[PDB]
DNA sequence: CAACTGAGACCGAGAAACC
DNA sequence: GGTTTCTCGGTCTCAGTTG
């Protein structure tokens, strides 16, 4: 689908912190992921991504659809997952830290 | 695909687990020892062996590799008796605080 | 100070809905 | 067919509470 574009183009916007590249190439990248009550926990920080995500596709309407960022990021991980476009590199992402991250590369073909 | 129930019967008519008894011939209703690991009467060994046996089931104990956790143990059998929908507690009934401590589970078609 | 608890959050693996 | 999403049966995390 839409996928790798709006991903792509998402971590070029810049407007997320913690979403930036790894090299030259950009074949490889971050994502912020946190848990819902590490008590440095943002809303509407940390959920913004997995908010557009369900914005893009009608997933959820402003004023029409009562929030829940559990089901967006559950929606964007299981997509991401699950996608033959990206591949999280285990050992590489950094899940015990202050504001984690995990990392991924993006299969050319 | 969900294993609790079967295991749990299997468990149960198997008679192995002192305590882990029925009630009632329909095998609807039945007693589970619940001991707390603070008390001296509390054997960690015979008192924790279903726990255990629910860790080595699911591939969540391997017996020389990872370090015992019967509180963790216990943690993740309670969580999936509350969250399953086969089984569902009889607070009223439970009759905990005697010298053996249980609690009554019923089972939904 | 461990042990325990419920409630919300999370997750991977089919089974669908969908382009 | 390829792709995203929905189900589902557990598990995880945290702020309390209890022995």
């Amino acid at each position: 689908g839409k996928l790798r574009q709006w991903l792509i183009d998402q971590i070029d916007s810049g407007k997320y912190p913690g979403l930036v590249w790894e090299n030259e190439e950009k074949s490889i990248f971050r994502i912020p992921w946190k848990h819902a009550g590490k008590q440095d926990y943002n809303r509407e920080e940390d959920a913004a991504l997995f908010k557009a995500w369900a914005l893009f596709k009608g997933k959820f309407r402003e004023g029409i659809d009562k929030p829940d960022p559990p089901t967006w990021k559950r929606r964007l991980r299981c997509a991401l997952n699950k996608s033959n476009d990206f591949e999280e590199l285990v050992e590489r992402s950094q899940l015990d830290i202050s504001d984690p991250y995990k990392v991924y590369r993006i299969v050319p073909e």
